[PDB]
């Protein structure tokens, strides 16, 4: 399949070189997988999701995304137009309020909640959890992500937006999950993106067009926007039979575009998520 004039990041994770705008992909498009977006929620009514999104939990007085963040990240995962894996099932878990603030212990709860709930869902092709959130370092927050991964969910986490070494941030530093740094449309590391030997992979993070609440779209930036590109890619790869939830971070690294980003500090992998479809 081909989707012309695509947001740059979808074209980028289907290309070897920057500077084009078509997204080349296999039409199975994540059918039969599932992705949990752990965030401010998902406006499931947004037609872009076409009936393929459900809130299934909240830790606040409402399950709605009243912030837009969770809706945008979810759109990059799996909206019809702006998503990677256009036919995956989406599940929302609202751990962030509407200003986009969550206490750790609520983030921990929602993470254990996925390890359990996946068992209430039909996801024959694999299950993925996309966490576009983080803060300082916590053994506990890290341990919750390592349980979610261990429970057979591919866990994708934002490396963080301070321009540092992500080894001081959580859940990013947790070593056993897949920590996602950011790039721009000219293959630069985004000027914020965190870096450090705990990163596994980069995906598109700077000027990412996706869904926003009210039915609407906006183009925002962050490792938060890079993270659901690599979650959706993993759903896409499960579904194709290439990899598995345990194995997907390694498979994505093995098949990445290798050398191609500017400003990988020393010591940070220079790897750019790639679907290997067109070549
Ligand atoms: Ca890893």
């Amino acid at each position: 399949a081909a989707q012309t004039n695509a947001p740059w990041g979808l074209a980028r994770i289907s290309s070897t070189s920057p500077g084009t705008s078509t997204y080349y992909y296999d039409e199975s498009a994540g059918q039969g997988s599932c992705v949990y977006v752990i965030d401010t929620g998902i406006e499931a009514s947004h037609p872009e999701f076409e009936g393929r999104a459900q809130m299934v939990k909240t830790y606040y007085y409402s399950s709605r995304d009243g912030n837009g963040h969770g809706t945008h990240c979810a759109g990059t995962v799996g909206s019809r137009t702006y998503g990677v894996a256009k036919k995956t099932q989406l599940f929302g878990v609202k751990v962030l309020d509407d200003n986009g603030s969550g206490q750790y212990s609520t983030i921990i709860a929602g993470m254990d909640f996925v390890a359990s709930d996946k068992n209430n869902r039909n996801c024959p092709k694999g299950v993925v959890a996309s966490l576009s959130l983080g803060g300082g370092y916590s053994s506990s927050v890290n341990s919750a992500a390592a349980r979610l991964q261990s429970s057979g969910v591919m866990v994708a986490v934002a490396a963080g937006n301070n321009n540092a070494d992500a080894r001081n941030y959580s859940p990013a530093s947790e070593p056993s999950v897949c920590t996602v740094g950011a790039s721009d449309r000219y293959d630069r590391r985004s000027s914020f993106s965190n870096y450090g030997s705990v990163l596994d992979i980069f995906g598109p993070g700077t000027d990412i067009l996706s869904t926003w609440i009210g039915g609407s779209t906006r183009s925002i930036s962050g490792t938060s926007m890079a993270t659901p590109h690599v979650a959706g890619l993993a759903a896409y790869l499960m579904t194709l039979g290439k990899t598995t939830a345990a194995s997907a971070c390694r498979y994505i690294a093995d098949t990445a575009n290798k050398g191609d980003l500017s400003n990988i500090p020393f010591g940070t992998v220079n790897l750019l998520a790639y679907n290997n479809y067109q070549a």
